[PDB]
């Protein structure tokens, strides 16, 4: 296939699983049981960039939708929105860089940088049912950690 891709489910350091607050908002929560299918399920695609042994490029959308993870400058801030496409032309392999994502790999979590804006990461909050953000700390009261669950697709 022109772009790679793979389903997949996110979890944060804290055990929280995510799910959508409104049609353009993701909120990290403590969840176990029937609620599980609750949670998000991304397609995560392999796309053009600068490429490491331990830093990939990917976009992340959600599954079977025409949203993605972008990054954009709100209030000379760096900040994380859910972004509708065009559902013919995506997903692809040369995706714009506000849609990219530095996947890290590090202890045995995964860290998500923007490709825009350097050390800036995709967080949660320690506190329960928060938005996901985009943060510029690690290290910090906010977690910027995960853990990737492949599904079935």
């Amino acid at each position: 296939a022109p772009v790679r891709s793979l389903n997949c489910t996110l979890r944060d350091s804290q055990q929280k699983s995510l799910v959508m607050s409104g049609p353009y908002e993701l909120k990290a929560l403590h969840l176990q049981g029937q609620d599980m299918e609750q949670q998000v399920v991304f397609s995560m695609s392999f796309v053009q960039g600068e490429e490491s042994n331990d830093k990939i490029p990917v976009a992340l959308g959600l599954k079977e939708k025409n949203l993605y993870l972008s990054c954009v400058l709100k209030d000379d801030k760096p900040t994380l929105q859910l972004e509708s496409v065009d559902p013919k032309n995506y997903p692809k392999k040369k995706m714009e860089k506000r849609f990219v994502w530095n996947k890290i790999e590090i202890n045995n979590k995964l860290e998500f940088e923007s490709a825009q804006f350097p050390n800036w990461y995709i967080s949660t909050s320690q506190a329960e049912n928060m938005p996901v953000f985009l943060g510029g700390t690690k290290g910090g009261q906010d977690i910027t950690d995960f853990t990737m669950q492949f599904v079935s697709s």
